[PDB]
């Protein structure tokens, strides 16, 4: 039918008391917010409505330890709450963090359901904390709870536990979690682009290389494209789309489409250090489309540049809506070359359609 999209100011709450100007800034999300309703997207979209994941959500991805852990921050006086903070890689913590983490997971499920339910046709899910560095018993990389992982096996939890969920992650960053989580599974297919520099990048592991393809049933359901040697555009994105993410996709025809959207890929993003444009996001999502019936839930993770976020996000709503891509390159980048050539030799054994 339509296109829906949830949203909740709450999520604000969620902030660094040491230093705020930290980038993972509660303005992040409302930015986006805003520009939807500039627009016009956000009245041709459904609403959903934002609700708390329940801790019996939380354990279809996470340790009771870990939930505990984290919710017991509630309460902590600063002090605690810059000590447990410190206990994690990039941490910070606030009294009102595990409320928007719950928030955040919550409002996917909603989303998943309404897509699921037939209640919408796709969604966009403007959330923080992000989600995808969160482990089974961690926190990671401005994360809680792994919001997109959770959100597979909530949908897998309405309709039926082999439900196939393809997760796309282009995010400029390795989702370690959400490849830890569903490695052995093989009814979850995890497809990462990220920037890599041999583990010079954050979360600066080996397990975002190329030849981490998933293990026992889940062999050949992992799919990492490293980015190596600076900056990368759309004519990257649109390669690695059109050789791997694509014919990969088709041919495990998924159910679900979840797409971990970080825009911090994007061109100005200070973290990121690429060049991927709005129109380049547009067309990623475009692609997306095709797949599982157009079943696309678009959750965003990290990106850091307010503009540049707010304008990508807002295209990608654009074309959920059913817009017209907006019109696009380039010769790639030799070692993006190579990165595409070692992905397609690491997974040519698994999938027929890279033969
Ligand atoms: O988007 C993400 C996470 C991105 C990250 C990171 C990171 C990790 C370690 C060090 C720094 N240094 S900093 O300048 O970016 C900085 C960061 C935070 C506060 C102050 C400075 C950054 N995942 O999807
Ligand atoms: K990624
Ligand atoms: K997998
Ligand atoms: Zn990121």
């Amino acid at each position: 039918p339509i296109t829906g999209l949830v949203y909740d100011q709450r999520m604000m709450l969620h902030h660094n008391m040491w230093d705020s100007h930290h980038p993972e800034l509660p303005q992040r999300i409302s930015r986006i917010f805003s520009r939807h309703e500039e627009l016009r997207l956000l009245s041709r979209c459904h609403r959903i409505p934002a609700r708390l994941a329940t801790e019996e959500e939380l354990a279809l991805c996470h340790s009771s330890k870990h939930i505990s852990i984290i919710k017991s921050s509630e309460h902590m006086k600063p002090r605690d709450l810059n000590r447990l903070g410190d206990e994690y890689n990039s941490i910070f913590i606030s009294n009102e963090s595990y409320t928007c983490a719950l928030l955040a997971a919550g409002s996917c499920f909603n989303s998943a359901q309404a897509i699921l339910t037939g209640q919408v046709r796709n969604a966009v899910a403007i959330v923080r904390p992000p989600g995808h560095h969160a482990e089974k018993d961690t926190a990671c990389g401005f994360c809680f709870f792994n919001t997109a992982a959770l959100t597979a096996r909530y949908a897998q939890s309405i309709t039926r536990e082999s439900l196939r969920v393809l997760i796309v992650d282009w995010d400029v960053h390795h989702g370690n979690g959400t490849q830890h989580i569903f490695e052995e599974d093989d009814s979850v297919l995890y497809i990462s682009l990220h920037r890599y520099e041999d583990g010079a990048f954050f979360p600066n592991s080996e397990d975002a290389n190329y030849d981490k393809v998933g293990l026992g049933k889940g062999r050949g359901y992992n799919v990492n494209i490293p980015w190596n040697g600076g900056k990368m555009g759309d004519p990257e994105y649109m390669a690695a789309f059109h050789h791997l993410v694509m014919p990969i996709a088709r041919e495990f025809a998924p159910e679900l489409v979840l797409v971990s959207a970080g825009f911090d890929a994007a061109r100005g993003d200070p973290l990121g250090g690429f060049q991927v444009t709005p129109e380049g996001y547009a067309h990623l999502t475009h692609q997306l489309m095709s797949l599982a019936a157009g079943r696309v839930l678009i959750i965003l993770e990290g990106g850091y540049n307010l503009t540049s976020i707010s304008e990508s996000m807002s295209m990608c709503t654009s074309m959920l809506l059913g817009d017209s891509p907006p019109s696009l390159l380039t010769p790639l980048k030799t070692s993006a070359t190579v990165s595409i050539n070692n992905v397609l030799r690491a997974h040519a054994p698994f999938w027929s359609s890279l033969r």
